[PDB]
């Protein structure tokens, strides 16, 4: 009824293809979850995504973090809702890949090095002791921050 | 370069131009609430969804409820997960459309009137009662049924 149908069955045939390529990469579902913005992350930077430990790996198995946030609604990538001394040990081992999207389009991706984030480590940690041992509920990273001090992958 | 990089490069486009598309229907992002499988709905039955009541109304400003099936990993249409008589109420002034995907591609969509659906609306209100004012979790409508009762507009 909506003659924007001509239009759907124009582009059918391309939103298919780009999902074939998802299920490639593991997305079973572009239309959930963020499934179509992920591909893109995962086809620049050529990483692969880690099922629900670390979220992505390389070639090379390297791991890796991965956090993104759609920038028209956000300005700050969250890390964790309940962040102690022992998610920052992990943490501490990885680099972290951040991504930053506007709209469905990703707009740039950066990367992280510990090194990079020992600032806010160290804050998280010694914040985890002085408020008398309580979990810190997603604390977050700002996007200067990660666009001061790092490298532009995108 | 990168041989599926260059497919990026080559679908994004008609991603984009689908998404276009999905604004001017009110779908603010087709990557997350099933929006890019809703605009598919929306596009062949000619509907506008509304927010928050029922899913959806035509230019004439007749209602409907509108619910869907991924055939590949279910036969029942959900219902409420709190099914009560007041629930049934409004239940019985609209029609329902039902579609029903093969992944992320719309195969079918049926419409049943309320007439066609009065057999489980007095199942359902019988049982509350009967099982002592129990709420229902979710009722299921068979894929069946509405293959046999409705309408086929898709």
């Amino acid at each position: 009824s909506h003659p924007d149908l001509n239009k759907l069955l124009e582009l059918w045939p391309h939103i298919q293809e780009y999902q074939d390529l998802a299920l490639k990469h593991g997305i079973n579902d572009i239309f959930q979850d963020n499934g179509g913005k992920l591909l893109q992350v995962l086809l620049i930077t050529g990483l692969t995504v880690l099922p629900g430990g670390n979220d992505a790996v390389d070639n090379a198995g390297q791991e890796y973090e991965l956090k993104s946030i759609n920038i028209d609604l956000t300005k700050g990538f969250s890390t964790h809702h309940h962040m102690n001394p022992v998610i920052i040990a992990k943490y501490r081992q990885v680099p972290w890949i951040f991504a930053i999207y506007r709209g469905i389009a990703i707009e740039a991706i950066y990367r992280l090095e510990p090194k990079d984030l020992e600032f806010y480590y160290d804050k998280w940690e010694r914040k985890w002791y002085s408020d008398g041992h309580k979990d810190i509920n997603n604390p977050k990273i700002p996007v200067k921050y990660v666009m001061e001090h790092g490298t532009k992958i995108y």
